[PDB]
């Protein structure tokens, strides 16, 4: 028994605020406006998750009227998630994600990620792949006034 | 043993119109439009099967100019598909859906949706998840010019 | 054993480049940009492919700035990366994939796109679909500022 998620969500770039991805701070002068860090990939590989068990989204989990929420490590918000997971009787087969930003480029972090990713996920590094793209300047990506991300996971009984 | 699929498709909201998604009709003063009931959900869940099975698009097996699917009901369609599937020799192993829209707001009506879905794939409410995220203003979705919708379907021998 | 892996890529449709999608020389009067051939759609796949196995993405096997990816062609960069995961012990399952594209119409020449597909994965016509959608003429790719494609692939142990 095997299941399959996806998740896609997206954050305003903005001045004020870190950049937190896959729950790794890169140096930057803008960074993602939300409720939480707004940590764009952590919050769609949550979502794949949850998606995955047939849970919802974190949306109903962490809604953002509640200010529990209100500035929460989305890392600490995958955890709980994955205990949802765990809990249906599922271990990670593997993930596999895409960040989709202009800038900044994401190659210098991506080990970091997916050693952070899978640390979360309770599972080896080699389960776990993080890529990134651009939209050749296309988009509100293109433009810089936001981040994408996309998962796909499948999970497996164990 | 397994197969998968992946579904997307964007319809635009205009004035006049039902909004009809995920076979349900939700009340609000715009609605997707299409030559169809425009249903962008069923489209995408109808498109992953199709996907999953080598069986192409909604648009070889319905297209624009046949007369039925003008006004067609998506949920009809998504049976249509289905017969397909199981015609393979495939159930569903589980599906796991996002709606992508500014507004209105999906959360009331997500299990209904579920529901449905699940009546057209044979399967248990367990199998089907749905999911929405806005774009946080950002691009036609973020513009409320129209909705999207992602799907992925694990399917299975049986 | 089954892995999942999931690609995305975009890129700009511009004049006096020849338009090659799927491996296919399509005529049109504008083509797509980029150092190699400039294949959205075999990328996409060569990343889906990548990801499953978790091998980064194809910039980090083929970067922009290595001479040989100059006017590459995409399906020798879909045979090498096909090696990889081979290597890695794995086969195909079944891809399914999506072009995402105003015009042209794509319909007529799917099938040869296919069977150059399912030619790199080594594998049956039957275990590769292609896709496309428009986006009703919404966002970068619904005013034919450039075309997308994502790709979903399941592999198994073989
Ligand atoms: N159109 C929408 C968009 C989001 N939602 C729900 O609201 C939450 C907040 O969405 P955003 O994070 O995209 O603002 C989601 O996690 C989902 O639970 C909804 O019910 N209808
Ligand atoms: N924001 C980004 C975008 C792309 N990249 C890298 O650059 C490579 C090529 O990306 P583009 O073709 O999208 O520009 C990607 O395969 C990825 O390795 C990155 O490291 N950070
Ligand atoms: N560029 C495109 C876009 C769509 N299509 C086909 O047209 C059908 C309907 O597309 P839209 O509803 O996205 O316009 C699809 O289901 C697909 O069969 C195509 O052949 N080439
Ligand atoms: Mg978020
Ligand atoms: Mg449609
Ligand atoms: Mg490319």
């Amino acid at each position: 028994m095997f299941r399959i998620g996806q998740g896609f969500d997206v954050h305003q770039l903005v001045e004020g605020r870190p950049l937190i991805i896959g729950g790794i701070e890169i140096p930057y002068e803008k960074g993602l406006l939300g409720h939480s860090d707004a940590d764009v990939l952590l919050h769609t590989v949550a979502d794949a998750c949850l998606g995955a068990v047939g849970e919802g989204d974190i949306g109903k989990h962490f809604p953002d009227t509640d200010p529990e929420f209100k500035d929460a490590d989305s890392f600490k918000l995958l955890q709980h998630v994955w205990g949802i997971v765990k809990q249906k009787g599922y271990v990670l087969g593997n993930i596999d994600c895409t960040i989709i930003a202009q800038k900044p480029k994401m190659l210098p972090y991506i080990e970091d990620m997916r050693k952070r990713i899978a640390e979360g996920l309770e599972a080896d590094v080699s389960q776990v792949n993080v890529k990134a793209t651009t939209t050749e300047k296309l988009g509100f990506t293109g433009r810089a006034e936001g981040i994408a991300a996309q998962a796909t996971v499948l999970i497996q009984k164990g």
